[PDB]
């Protein structure tokens, strides 16, 4: 059965206005800011953004990679798709 979302998880998230998109649940640097409760911060990859999210917005990413996981337009995209396949625990620092 599922366990809560840890540090390291890939998933697709959602963001208002974009596709879903590959990304993974980060660690919180020694010294870093931490996110609102309830919230996970996220990086996602291709744009190596990071954001603050909830669960709702988070959808793991064996189960969802048949839907989601195709090629898009949207800048950083289709990076993020090799990121994730290829390398998803590496610094993009």
């Amino acid at each position: 059965m599922p366990h809560a979302f840890k540090p390291g998880d890939l998933v697709f998230a959602k963001m208002k206005g974009y596709p879903h998109w590959p990304a993974r649940i980060d660690d919180i640097a020694d010294g870093a800011v931490k996110p609102p409760p309830n919230k996970y911060p996220i990086f996602f990859f291709g744009t190596h953004e990071t954001a603050f999210l909830g669960p709702k917005d988070l959808f793991p990413y064996d189960k969802s990679k048949d839907k989601y996981g195709k090629p898009n337009k949207r800048k950083g995209f289709n990076e993020g798709l090799w990121e994730i396949q290829n390398n998803p625990h590496a610094s993009y620092s």
